[PDB]
């Protein structure tokens, strides 16, 4: 009765929406009865010369129909508007569209499991598992099925190589190389949640990229485990009765000479564009700097790292597709766009209701006194560098099993904790890639997440087993080896390196 | 025919208004780089007052300096798409549209008029009913098109004129209804964001057209007895049992049930108890809701703040029509159906992100204000006034409709280019975007290439079997020559009469 309480875990609560509904809703009422009758808290810790006053006294402040009103009303498209995910999302997914359904991702992970030797396949299915989180779908139709028909001809066992890529999709989610649709998107909610008490921080796309990038070989690296943990459990059939038209058909879904004579030409494309962007930052006479320093901080060039991952994914997957005639029409690519913008549906809901969130939460002055009251809760016990962020990781991958669904999940949590973390004496973007471990980490063992489907048509398509959510007790211990795997990762760059780490000037 | 041989021409001429959006910046940039290159300048802007811009004089056209343009449009991207006035209000209001439409409250609001009127009025209000579908966007199409040819065939007389008839008032009854919509938010932003170039501070409101759609909705009424002329017209002999069948009385069982008798009864409590509540705050001169330190009325949060009203009284009422009616139960479920509507925005989206990126490269490269005065020095020079001036307008953009015209498709393309040289003309882009929303809507009855041929021929063939095929068109011809006269008056009694916001003055 572990699943059960799973189970209930993930059906308790209501709508993330429902949450920022009702959590503006008593947020109202508790601006209302907080600031009624006296309250105050007495001291932050803004040491500067002025700009950060000295003052200590921030009060919470009600819902006086006079101004509260007014500001609701006139700041409500306002808030939206200025969301920080909102523009940089949508800018980013118009090109990762293109990209995905030119085919060009589509072949690029279909050419390599062609390419790379047996040895290496059994590590790099699951690494190659890690890597298509960027395309969203791609990992779970394409790569699953394929992970376990790769395994009955090139591999040992299928029912363990649906597995195989199923711990690097799932489980490897937020570890990626090049920045994603989610590292803007992250660094959104976490610079919007950031500004309730240095209303003025930016958390770059660029984010955790050396965090990120470093952390998909040390989870493919417990990818290499998976010989050892396909035996441990058990093994079973060998090929012939298990599904075998639709396994020996998976087989045209490879590759083409028209898709490799795609690759070599979008890899062209790719390339090109990619010293583009290195040609203006390089040299200290260069023009793309800080126009007035010099200093690559602060430039231009990191304020539009938004637009440029939006070029990249999208001008290498055109070239791709108008060469090899993947998608023709210059009417086509447009009509294709749409497409993945019709996707980000509940994404703005969600949106509308975090920039009111955090709205509602921000100018009433909750926010902070929320993250003063914790501040002084975690520099008490002694919780350094790393006892904060072991009791973080795993808050947030326990939360995800309940109402955790990537950008659910984070733009619930994330106005709760970062301005309450960032005071302690740890920095935001430190927190954000620490809760890109905690959400992609538990994705395996049951949130509420019924993906489950396409994958259980691939379980039924070898073993039929007798009792069904046997997969999930047998995913515990792919969930158990990645945890700790990623978490030691993290003590490396606290006590170790950090580029921008505290509130200070690391 | 020889006409819809250069109509089908008109549609598939240019490629899609994205791409549209492409070459117009690509070539603004050399646009740019070319006639500000060796040099160019143009005389005498005429501003007002005694400082800020009242001086100055010449405003000069400025090309791609590889280190600033290059900076301006890396950084902003998003600055300029975000900051985008209808991505923000169209987007806030769509939220309330979704919930009054799936809650099937607007459905059955449609579903009730045909019902409960009389059958002389059936001919009038099929037609107005038609006009008012417009806020769903889909309601008018699936059900009340071949709900008005089913009606004529049991309330009416021939349902190849009610097939026509409801059509004519969705499709031609576009742009002009009763409690606003989507398209007030929408095309009001595009609008205002075409004004950011002169008079730069200009807000349009979605309610600034409110008062002429409003009254606009009757003419196209009256001549909803101009469908009884056009029943006449080749009227055969199919007296019922023809060609629709079994899928006659199957169309009855939308009719009404009891239960949307005390929701609409209960939704309409709400609906009439929330606009008691958006009254009491600005009907008394010691009210709460003004300007704040002044006292007044226009300026106030109000009319900045009816982009959310609006999503305000489309919501609220449509849930209490799904909670008591139980057309949607769970708390979860609104949510999970808040969701669906914004899907529908894809392509809304790309060609919002590159009029953001239109009317950015367009504003800071100072063409916009040079195309602008190039054409104000055009058109107060013929004696074009109020009156004769707008009748060439109405016309170029019920042409244009036909080509890349798709509702705000053509208007993010036009808007840049016309609002800009016919402010300075002595008219505000008040009157002009109600200028624009008057002929975006007349030749869409005509074949603007439009999408929408399947709803409508699908009906005819179940209810006047045609050896030909697009003979509807040439049969609609003289509805949108019964409607452009029309509406061209209508508009140019407001010109010459009365407009509260019309010219770049104090009207």
């Amino acid at each position: 009765r572990f699943l059960r309480t799973v189970e209930w875990l993930g059906n308790m609560l209501p709508h993330p929406v429902t949450l920022f509904i009702i959590f503006i809703v008593l947020l109202l009422i508790a601006s209302a009865v907080g600031a009624y009758f006296g309250l105050s808290v007495p001291d932050p810790r803004p040491v500067g010369a002025k700009g950060r006053a000295d003052d200590g006294l921030i009060h919470v402040v009600s819902l006086l129909d006079a101004d509260g009103l007014i500001k609701i009303l006139t700041h409500t498209v306002k808030n939206f508007t200025g969301f920080a995910p909102l523009g940089t999302v949508l800018v980013s997914l118009l090109g990762v569209g293109i990209a995905e359904k030119s085919g060009l991702i589509s072949a690029l992970m279909r050419l390599l499991l062609t390419k790379s030797p047996r040895k290496l396949t059994t590590f790099m299915v699951v690494f190659t598992g890690i890597l298509s989180n960027t395309a969203s779908e791609l990992g779970y139709v394409v790569l699953i099925p394929l992970s376990a028909v790769i395994f009955h001809s090139l591999g040992r066992h299928p029912l363990a190589g649906l597995a195989a890529a199923f711990a690097g999709v799932s489980g490897g989610y937020s570890a990626n190389l090049f920045l994603g649709t989610i590292d803007p998107l992250l660094a959104g909610i976490t610079q919007q949640a950031a500004q309730i008490i240095h209303p003025d921080y930016v958390v770059g796309p660029e984010a955790n990229w050396f965090f990120m990038a470093a952390s998909t070989f040390v989870i493919a690296l417990i990818g290499y485990f998976v010989t050892e943990k396909i035996v441990e459990p058990q093994l079973g059939p060998y090929q012939s009765d298990l599904s075998q038209e639709e396994k020996d058909i998976r087989h045209s879904n490879e590759i083409t000479p028209l898709e490799y004579k795609g690759l070599i030409w979008a890899g062209v494309v790719f390339i090109a564009l990619s010293a583009l962007l290195a040609w203006s930052i390089v040299p200290a006479d260069g023009i793309l700097r800080h126009p007035e320093t010099g200093l690559v901080a602060g430039s231009p060039f990191l304020k539009s790292i938004v637009v440029f991952i939006f070029l990249l994914f999208a001008l290498p997957g055109i070239v791709y597709g108008r060469i090899t005639r993947s998608l023709r029409g210059e009417r086509e690519v447009v009509n294709a766009m749409a497409e993945s913008m019709s996707t980000l549906g509940l994404y703005l809901v969600i949106i509308f209701f975090a920039a009111q969130f955090v709205a509602f939460f921000n100018w009433t002055n909750i926010g902070q006194y929320i993250a003063v009251k914790g501040a002084v809760f975690l520099k008490e016990v002694g919780l350094a560098g790393s006892v904060l962020f072991i009791g973080f990781i795993l808050i947030c991958a326990f939360i995800n099993l309940m109402i955790g669904s990537a950008s659910a999940q984070w733009a619930v949590t994330a106005p709760i904790f970062v301005p309450m973390l960032m005071l302690a004496g740890y920095a935001p973007e430190v927190i954000q890639a620490a809760y890109r471990i905690g959400d992609s980490v538990t994705n395996i063992i049951t949130p509420m997440m019924s993906y489950f489907g396409l994958i259980m048509a691939t379980v039924m398509k070898y073993k039929k087993d007798a009792g069904v959510g046997t997969l999930i007790s047998m995913m515990l211990p792919y969930s158990a080896f990645f945890l700790i795997a990623w978490i030691a990762l993290f003590c490396i760059w606290v006590f170790v390196l950090g580029l921008p780490v505290g509130p200070g000037a690391p």
